């Protein structure tokens, strides 16, 4: 139940020692799942001050808070029992930050779902969101380039996929525990190439290691969802609150890629008898990427990255304005549309 905790290069080159910390990275998310990384003192002071304007805007009036939302974009403000995981609610209070662009560039004229403006509450919150933001994908590309290297793959083999990747963070409160609920978070996995994750003291985070023979759903499947999946079922690892560390496990799409030699890890959260804060990160592919299988080139499945977002988000939020927007204007065909239409250079000729 120690986590490991590495520190990475500044730069990955592809020398011998970081083909063996991307070993080191592999193994330790096959035996536990997670691991840690240690933040120097500008990853620190950023992320402290990501927790400090988050934890000013919480104590905002709801209404205000609530008007930080887009009909565009998933960014903004989720309420304390407002995102659905596995049909149930779940209990923080979140302010989402995905891409922000403004109705003057093109995929928001064009109607791109979930494209659009960060509805930023205050222009501090935002420059303390988009710093921290800057410093996460950074470590995000590092990790992308070790792992690249663990599996003896060319070293921009992931990265290739992350340029103007849809990166996107989950600035979170969840109350004090005030019922008999204790749910704070469902079981669920993430659906990106990683999480990169901080937490305050309080502690409620729990993850599920890989468990030898046990399946393990493929959430980009509408079949397959993994919400809920193992809610109840030992083991789950608590993710002890640590100074001076984030958190890193693998999300939906290194699962896929990687045919199941990673796993995107389960985790859940519990209300502790305090308010908890954190910070979860998400470095993504490009919303127009397509995921491929690197171990069986003659396989055909794919998965459009920004499919499986929309997918996602929406089942989050059934009843936000930005769902509604989505199913009025039938956003989900000009997803279609875009696979084959789009003008933005991110993928094709
Ligand atoms: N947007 C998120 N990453 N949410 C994480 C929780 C799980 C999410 N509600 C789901 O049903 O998949
Ligand atoms: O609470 C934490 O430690 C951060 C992870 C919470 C989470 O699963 C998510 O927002 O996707
Ligand atoms: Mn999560």
């Amino acid at each position: 139940t120690n986590l490991q905790t590495f520190e990475l290069p500044t730069e990955v080159t592809g020398c011998a020692a970081d083909i063996s910390l991307g070993r080191a990275l592999i193994q330790a998310w096959q035996k536990d799942g997670i691991f840690q990384i240690k933040t120097d003192s500008e990853q620190d002071r950023k992320t402290q001050e990501a927790m400090a304007a988050s934890k000013q805007f919480c104590k905002e009036p709801l209404t205000f808070k609530s008007s930080c939302v887009s009909d565009l974009t998933y960014s903004g403000y989720v309420a304390s029992g407002e995102e659905v995981t596995a049909g149930k609610p779940d209990f923080p209070e979140i302010f989402t930050v995905c891409k922000d662009l403004s109705v003057g560039d093109q995929r928001v004229k064009a109607g791109w779902p979930c494209h659009g403006p960060v509805p930023w509450p205050n222009n501090t919150y935002q420059k303390s969101m988009k710093t921290f933001m800057e410093e996460l994908g950074l470590a995000g590309e590092r990790l992308l380039k070790l792992t690249a290297l663990g599996f003896e793959l060319p070293i921009n083999t992931f990265t290739d996929l992350t340029r103007d990747g849809w990166h996107h963070m989950r600035v979170l409160r969840f109350p004090p525990q005030t019922s008999t609920l204790s749910r704070g978070i469902g079981a669920h996995t993430d659906y990106g190439l990683l999480v990169i994750a901080a937490q305050d003291d309080v502690g409620g985070l729990y993850i599920r290691p890989p468990v030898e023979g046990e399946k393990r759903n493929r959430n980009w499947l509408p079949g397959e969802s993994s919400a809920g999946m193992f809610e109840h079922d030992e083991p789950w690892t608590f993710v002890t609150p640590t100074p001076g560390v984030w958190t890193v496990f693998p999300g939906d799409i290194l699962q896929f890629m990687t045919g199941g030699q990673l796993l995107s890890t389960p985790h859940k959260v519990k209300l502790n008898t305090r308010e908890r804060f954190a910070c979860a990160y998400f470095h993504e592919p490009n919303f127009e990427a397509s995921a491929y299988p690197l171990f069986e080139p003659s396989a055909n499945e794919r998965i459009h990255y920004g499919e499986h977002f929309t997918n996602m988000f929406m089942r989050c939020y059934p009843d936000r304005i930005t769902t509604q927007r989505i199913n009025k204007e039938n956003r989900l065909a000009h997803l279609e549309d875009l696979k084959k239409y789009s003008d933005t250079r991110a993928t094709g000729s």
